[PDB]
């Protein structure tokens, strides 16, 4: 499903974008995209509940200039299906720092060259509730 | 300009919670809703001093890009340099807009929109949390 998009988010290096929302009962997965434009994404955050042959697994990657980046895998499943979820980024030169439920963080490295993270998508199975920046 | 959202998936009923920061040398700021940017149920421009108004909202409609007739309300809770908050909900006949200090207005469906699917900033308001109840 497609959810929301916001443009001109403005979001600068060190600001913090918080994105709360429902995780379906059903729920097979959801994405958060980051970046410029659907083009061009210095995160896509993709939590598997179960989808593409995955479980329980936060799958992450890049776009750039229309072509995915090279994809990788966290190690922890801070969500649960019809339960509330919160999940804070911040980014820098070098990475982005996705902070989660249940204290967990891990960062993913900023693959693009942006000046300012100015697109968020949301979609899937997941119901936002509240944006902060 | 501001803050753009699409595919809000707002119905009649759910309230949208905007907060921002008014700044300190405001003239007049700019929340639209509606279908999209050409097809507006709310254009909400609290007008400082700016295009011949001072201390009023000033409220219009755009329908297949063309502004519809002004309505000019009886009250401005809004200040330069604070933090205020709007909250918006809308029906068949109107939108209702609660503003600070507990003042609220209607102003009429114009379009008869059944989902308010557009959001976008302008001005002298830097949108800081969107909510949805
Ligand atoms: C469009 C879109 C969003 O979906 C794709 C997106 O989530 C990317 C992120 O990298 O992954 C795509 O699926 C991958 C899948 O993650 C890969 N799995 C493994 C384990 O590496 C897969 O690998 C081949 C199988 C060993 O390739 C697919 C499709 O590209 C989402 O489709
Ligand atoms: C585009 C855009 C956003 O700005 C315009 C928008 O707010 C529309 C909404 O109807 O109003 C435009 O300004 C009017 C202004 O409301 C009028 N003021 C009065 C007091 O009638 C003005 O009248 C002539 C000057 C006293 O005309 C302007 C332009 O139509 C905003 O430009």
């Amino acid at each position: 499903a497609c959810g929301l998009v916001a443009s001109n988010l403005n979001l600068k290096p060190g600001e913090c974008l918080r994105v709360r929302g429902e995780v379906a009962p059903d729920a097979k997965s959801f994405v958060l995209n980051l970046g410029k434009d659907s083009n061009n994404l210095c995160l896509h955050f993709n939590p598997r509940f179960n989808a593409h042959g995955d479980a329980n697994t936060i799958v992450c990657n890049s776009k750039d200039g229309g072509a995915w980046g090279t994809e990788q895998r966290e190690a922890v499943f801070p969500f649960q299906p019809g339960s509330v979820a919160e999940v804070c980024i911040t980014f820098d030169q070098a990475n982005l720092t996705v902070k989660l439920p249940d204290g967990y963080e891990f960062k993913f490295p900023n693959r693009l060259n942006l000046e300012a993270i100015n697109y968020m998508a949301a979609d899937g199975d997941f119901k936002i509730k509240c944006v902060a920046f």
